[PDB]
């Protein structure tokens, strides 16, 4: 089958080169550039993986994990933290995320989370 | 049954009250004070749960939780790390350890733990 990644992150070339390399390592994957937005995805398609900039224009990305979650989900997601920085994951991003990646991202750090998911 | 804790920690003061706490909720706990001493438990007997303070005076817990976890275990342990502390949680952190608690500890944010554990 296809994985299907939600990518969360408001710099357009930053989202289309994530989302070409989850694309060559055989997710489909569509990008939204807030957290309004990833809420409104979230409402309505249904996905495997999400993965969130922790630095959002209208939120904290550890704000909007706990949003996401709490939508009504027919199968859950995981959730993956997407940070420039010991700095921005504390005690509940350890506990909110499954996955961790740092900037910046490329196919060798991608790839193990991806065999995890499936 | 009983769970099975090991605590690493090296005041003998806090070790023994949280040994307290841990039996309180229904586990049997070791306490030990050092990095090396936590590896020499670790070879010999089996844990449920292992937790481990973040400052030790022989090695960090971070450093001390890689070498746990690559121990041959009939079984394997939960580890949970125990910190004064964002500032003490980087990635590997959130990737290595199951649980985190922060100081003080005490019975209310140790008995989910303990229930997930079980």
């Amino acid at each position: 089958s296809l994985q299907q990644a939600l990518i969360v992150e408001d710099y357009q070339a930053a989202a289309e080169t994530f989302k070409e390399l989850l694309e060559m390592l055989g997710f489909q994957a569509d990008y939204v550039m807030s957290g309004t937005d990833a809420l409104h995805a979230m409402s309505t398609r249904g996905y495997d993986a999400v993965f969130i900039d922790l630095n959002l224009p209208d939120t904290s990305g550890l704000a909007l994990v706990k949003q996401l979650r709490a939508l009504p989900m027919e199968k859950t997601s995981k959730f993956v933290a997407v940070s420039g920085f010991k700095n921005d994951l504390g005690k509940e991003a350890c506990e909110l995320f499954d996955f961790y990646l740092e900037k910046p991202i490329d196919i060798a750090s991608l790839e193990p989370i991806l065999q995890s998911i499936e």
